[PDB]
């Protein structure tokens, strides 16, 4: 294919009680080389910096050795008033660490480009070369709900 990487659950609920949240992603079927797949964390009703959470945007480095991932975000404790609050952690465009010589021939222009995620909406051949790249799997959103210190099985939906 190319690359799956999905998560295992769309929404997750962890208490505001709590240190590191860890997600479980679901890694390419065709690990052969080392992908990265950057993410970030959308704040939403949340505040990154240190102040509700500690926003974070990186990259999860995927390997053929380097099985599964998880996505660790720090918890911190209230700042303003305190509601149940959420962020969504999303995956950009992984992209392949080792390059893919694939022998087109030479074209006019020839630079580092492609720096743009899967986007090819409209653009049809911009989709020729996320074919030559990996991509994301079935579903890449995550809602984390972050509830507030009670017990968990309580927020069931
Ligand atoms: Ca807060
Ligand atoms: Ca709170």
């Amino acid at each position: 294919h190319a690359g799956i990487f999905t998560f295992e659950e769309p929404v997750t609920h962890v208490s505001e009680s709590i240190g590191i949240m860890e997600v479980k992603v679901l890694r390419t079927s065709g690990a052969r080389g080392n992908v990265i797949v950057p993410y970030k964390t959308i704040e939403g009703t949340a505040r990154g910096g240190g102040e509700d959470f500690e926003d974070t945007c990186g990259e999860l480095e995927f390997q053929n050795d380097e099985i599964v991932k998880t996505i660790s975000v720090k918890v911190i404790d209230d700042e303003e008033y305190e509601k149940n609050k959420t962020f969504f952690l999303e995956i950009g465009e992984p992209r392949l660490v080792e390059m893919s010589e694939k022998k087109g021939g030479f074209t006019i222009t020839e630079e580092y480009d492609d720096k743009q995620p899967l986007t090819s909406k409209e653009e049809e051949e911009r989709r020729i070369a996320e074919m030559g790249r990996p991509i994301l799997g079935e579903h890449t959103k995550l809602e984390v709900i972050i509830e507030e210190s009670y017990e968990f099985k309580s927020t069931v939906d």
